[PDB]
């Protein structure tokens, strides 16, 4: 809070909206919202990018794409 503070994980936004600064529904558990019925983020859809949660996955290992 006074001496620890970050802005990274706080956002849920997919790959490409997290970037652009645009929130979108897409959770943390986005993949599990494919499950539930989500897709991807209505940016996404919208411009028809790419809901990827890349960011995630170079987190706490830079994991690659
Ligand atoms: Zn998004
Ligand atoms: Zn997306």
């Amino acid at each position: 809070g006074s001496m620890a503070d970050t802005r990274r994980r706080q956002n849920h936004s997919c790959d490409p909206c997290r970037k652009g600064k645009r929130r979108c529904d897409a959770p943390e558990n986005r993949n599990e919202a494919n499950e539930n019925g989500w897709v991807s983020c209505s940016n996404c859809k919208r411009w028809n990018k790419d809901c990827t949660f890349n960011w995630l996955s170079s987190q706490r290992s830079k994991n690659s794409s």
